[PDB]
């Protein structure tokens, strides 16, 4: 299991970050593999992908997804001016990371119709430091835990919506965590 950090993994750009909570280990396999595994973790974010990712970019991931709390499974990133962290959501756990949330619209790709979320971050973490900033979401109405992932369908969608995206940092496939438990293997490609 490794250290929290970014780099590089047989390819693949890597982010795996953890709020020191205990209970979680992240681990990179060959090719776009990773696994996770928790238990009463804190928050943490861990995944495979690419810096920088693209708005054009067609993501494949496979494999298997076991919450037993809060979690999602996404396409996971960062745009920079404006600053927007994005989801694509393909799975979650107990919580529908939208709930609440002022719906935006609908997009339907790569079979499912996905419903469209803002919501915004207030002084929270970022890329950049503390910031204020706006997450926009793709939520999958028929949830996986393989498949194949359109990005611009969804970025498109959500530009005709009037939510911008700026420059691309990290993109990755990603589970994400929040005081929970679970497994995950994921192949990204």
């Amino acid at each position: 299991t490794i250290q929290p950090g970014t780099g590089y993994n047989n390819g693949y750009f890597y982010s795996y970050w953890n709020d020191g909570h205990g209970g979680v280990t992240y681990t990179n396999g060959p090719g776009g593999q990773f696994s996770v595994n928790w238990s009463n973790s804190g928050n943490f974010v861990g995944g495979k992908g690419w810096q920088p990712g693209t708005k054009n970019k067609v993501i494949n991931f496979s494999g298997s997804y076991n919450p037993n709390g809060n979690s999602y499974l996404s396409v996971y990133g960062w745009s920079r001016n404006p600053l927007i962290e994005y989801y694509i959501v393909e799975n979650f756990g107990t919580y529908n990371p939208s709930t609440g949330a002022t719906k935006l619209g609908e997009v339907t790709s790569d079979g499912s119709v996905y419903d469209i979320y803002r919501t915004q971050r207030v002084n929270q973490p970022s890329i950049i430091g503390t910031a204020t900033f706006y997450q926009y979401w793709s939520v999958r109405r028929n949830h996986r835990s393989s498949g194949s992932v359109n990005t611009a369908n969804h970025f498109n969608a959500w530009a005709q919506q009037g939510l911008t995206l700026g420059t691309m940092d990290y993109q990755i496939v990603a589970v994400q965590g929040y005081f929970s438990s679970g497994s995950a293997s994921i192949t990204v490609s």
